[PDB]
């Protein structure tokens, strides 16, 4: 049986009960390669799939594109084929000051400015990590040498006015999101990206283990891009930790 | 400047005013080859573009990726570089008995069951079309020799819950989305996606012309596959109907 | 056999499939001497109710009152004597510049600023007008020479607060509509009414054709205040439109 | 001279009246304003009726103001101003609860919100309450009419058909909010249904103004009987000279 | 049977139908000690429960604590008992100038700016007194000879934000605050407590008679400090008003 | 020097404390508190009980809450004003999982916010979320403690009855928005319900303090709504002596 999206089968996975999401498919075959054996799987819309194998056990790496919903589709169809742990990887923007350039996050709870999440569970419910994979992840990151922050990560369902950018066709932010940076800022949170509250809250309502870690690119309050070396190092170094990650959480 | 996704200037499009915006990358060559000198413009993460002529008027093509996040940020970055009108193409399951494989429709209106939307107008707004596009599509559609339906579409963000599907992992629906397929079939509603809301709301909040069409390639109600010549019919009567609506839109 | 409040029976409207729905009862003989040997059904409260002949073909005409819920009792028991078809017809300010007096306006969707929309459908769900209706308004508009503006309509529970008036009792506001004129203003809203939402959410949940067509009368942002003669010419081409355009829907 | 948009009147019309009568319905206006002194037709437009008459000596309008929240605040805004202060709702209604009689007077202590236009003047968390003078003084009047009187929460609702959930509608669906809430509500205690007292309450607690609703009962939702037309008239009479007394005791 | 939290027993309550609660335990002895032949019953964490006789009938005084949740909880294990009456009493602080300190709030109704009391009934439903125990607290608070005032009350969870004082460890209030308190005092609001909302919310949807009166000990609009004198006076007041409220509502 | 408004205590009081120990009942502040060196009363003011003691030669507050996140909400806020910028929250709960037992400890990961105070402090989507640190340690110390250990959900409710789906009551109603919730949060894998941690950590998380909730289990749901008071006593013994522990590893 194959799935409807994703275009594998469950033997396809070699046993795999984890998997590594990338957002980008381009990314999806370099950390492949950091593991043995990488296979190639499929490609179909954003969702490429290769497997490859740590410490001797199949690891599948599949993207999920940018957002909740295709992001919901990968991790629904993977669950379908066996897979139980879902350890999502990237790099991002800080909004505190104190965040540098290199620097790792992982993410203890994210607010939920998706519309995903609400397909799972109730906005009540918490968008958090699973505690083994949020602890496999801190020490991951910390071993790399990067300074780590625990925190909490603002999800947003768009890049451009949920994220209060003004810089647009309209330079319009509706109301529930204007003023809304500075009340993240002010409330200590760490970040934005687009797909973790979807992949928390679905995995934590749905008996899934999941988390979340990136390294820092750009720090949003200082807007200094880095150069060219830094980017490598700091992309490099985010796959390097999620692999070691999934390493401590291998049984 | 070059936008931040999509990897492409206002150069880049010659002067296009309007996109077609289907849903996957590997359809975006296919709709450009039905109008005159498609040129490839880029390539990234879901985001596929490329150029062509029609009647001498330049147009855009551009993949959103499944849902309204990663739609979100396309329909904005053409519009940073001029695009103004936004033709949403694809196929589509139907939840209406007297809907056939093979028949068109055009959105009317959008059940907001997304979270994109709300990042640009609060939820009372109406997820609707530009009346022009709208128009043009029926009569586009009608053209085609193919039976077409004016109506109402829900747009979800999930594949699974949100489309009451409980052939899943865990096989729940959360509570706000038990019962919701019939209660949508008693309203009138014609067929699921996963990218109106957030299209049309987006839109029209913002000054931009939009709408949708779809080929319908399956009923859900009913049991039975169609056929592989039907299939393709359909998918190649739903993009030429999308570049004569661009033609009516256009002239 | 008769309606609570409309205080006619089946046998009286003479089969009519169709009405036309004014607000104030004073304008509904005036509406239906249009047509062909109008007769005078009952009038109770807000609801009085004419029947006329166009083309041969019974039409009926029945004021619904200010707001939704007197709106959405007419709406209802005339679809239980076998009224399918709902034309609202008015006049209206208009919030945007471009739209002068004189003008009309075919509403593509409504703002659901109401209550009883609710009664009928989630928030969720579009107010948006049956296509053929608004196709057919919008060909009897044109025709009569006015310039018209298809586009979205807010529509509230109140002539005060919810349309941002501040020339009040208490001159006050509550939050939910401080800076909503130029909110609505900037998304592009054409004008404001106060029963458009009820009566197109309601019918497209329902099984029922509605639209609504208005002439501008005043314009929120012009200073000039028009010749009467023009409102008296306004309020005259408003109800020859919508007879037309009752003539184009009927089979 | 410069008259109100909707209703069609000045203040000079109004004789220096502050408190006012309104029912739903344009023709019960007359028979209010004729238990007082020196009825006067003042206007008619749309569905609104306004009179003036003379109680005690003091001047009283009555003014219509149509099915629904919405036409409801329309009046009421259009007479604060021209000086009103003080709004006594009458009108007849349903009783959903089986303790109540046809030929009962409820008098309102709060609404249930299942409108939207109580929304345009507070948040949802801001209690539908009338003025307790207003509420005092039309207990007391519809007691000393010799009528059993009861005191409770009226659920005020948008629509008469899915708000009160009624199936025996053109399409027999009620939508998933309202499924189930006849029996909730009256597991709550609430006494009765109507369509305009969440907007009036809201509107004039959070807008300085004094506010009450009082209604006779003219079927009871739960029962089977039909009450014969001398019955049903002797409500709707008593209604309005209770909400004139009322008026008496809030002009004293 | 012996109520889980209050540790006390039918019999404890000698046949009362009728608690007085304030929230300070240390409160309860003083308030049997108004009443005949006071006798201690129990204390638990912030439960102190007494009887006594009024009129030869008795009488309960419980404490209930800060918050709509240690309140519901009293007045369940209270109704489980017999209780069906129950006369909330204490101080508070005004928020409108023309409140002066040593007058007396009887509350007719409350903003419900908590969570306990959408445990009983949803948003919608009013939180409203029981008329009769709200005519005898008025009674009791004019005859004491006070200024009484009757009207609405703001019923927070919170001391701090919720009551939108800045003069915190973050200074920080969070948007749905921010503006709060000038909108209640122009909306005519009398005075912020934190457990009216549950308890009239509680008992008037579960067929229990509850009412609130208070002394007023401090205005947040005036400069000037009260006097002890004046202080202890209100205090004093309050408890007596009370007990008299009780005594009108025996039968 | 001015005390804070609710608890009566000065920062000199507290003798530089910057951790606190909160438990909800006043009466174990001081079973708490001789847990640790020099036990010293400060104040009882409703249902407010303040003490300090020395843990490892550093100072530490053990203040009681009360039940529920309004009474939380100021002892937290206090105690912050005065320095504490660390909160262990210790006590017992409900588990609603049938795999979790009797005596078995919880440290809460996140928290249904089933409460009314949380949302004075963020909007709902905002997570209420310990501190990774103290979540951390207090695992370790339930851990060391020999105990069985579930690191979890939690459902966090502003009542005791119809927001855990308690039926045993005076009308033996729970409202629509509860009916069926308890099976729900069993589906989502919620393990147990308590009524403080969704305020504690959603205005902890959100104004930066530190915060985190151990608490051994009583009952377990699945089975009864009324617990039986026997290990209980050995319960709430082993939880302080984990709490107490967890202090231990932030202070070091
Ligand atoms: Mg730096
Ligand atoms: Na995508
Ligand atoms: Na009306
Ligand atoms: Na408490």
């Amino acid at each position: 049986k194959t799935v409807f999206h994703l275009g594998v089968t469950e033997a396809d996975l070699n046993g795999a009960t984890l998997a590594i999401i990338p957002g980008d498919p381009a990314r999806v075959q370099k950390i492949a390669e950091l593991m043995d054996n990488p296979v190639f799987l499929a490609s179909h819309r954003e969702y490429t799939v290769y497997r490859a194998e740590l410490d001797g056990q199949s690891v599948v790496v599949c993207s999920t594109g940018i957002g909740g919903p295709s992001t919901s589709i990968a991790v629904e169809e993977l669950a379908q084929l066996g897979v139980r742990t879902f350890l999502r990887v990237g790099t991002t923007g800080a909004i505190q000051p104190h965040v540098n350039v290199g620097d790792m996050i992982v993410t203890t709870g994210s607010v939920r400015l998706d519309g995903a999440s609400l397909h799972f569970a109730p906005m009540e419910f918490p968008a958090v990590p699973d505690f083994d994979v949020a602890t496999a992840m801190k020490a991951a990151a910390q071993e790399s040498g990067a300074t780590v922050h625990m925190g909490v990560t603002a999800s947003s369902d768009t890049f451009y006015p949920g994220q209060e950018r003004y810089d647009t066709f309209t330079g319009r932010v509706v109301r529930r999101f204007q003023g809304s940076m500075k009340e993240w800022q002010d409330m200590g949170v760490l970040n934005f990206e687009m797909e973790s509250a979807t992949l928390l809250t679905m995995c934590a309502s749905s008996g899934l283990k999941a988390g979340c870690v990136a390294g820092v690119i750009i720090n949003r309050t200082q807007k200094e891009i880095p150069d060219h070396a830094t980017l490598k190092e700091t992309e490099a170094r985010s796959i390097k930790v999620v692999v070691e990650a999934a390493r401590k959480m291998l049984k």
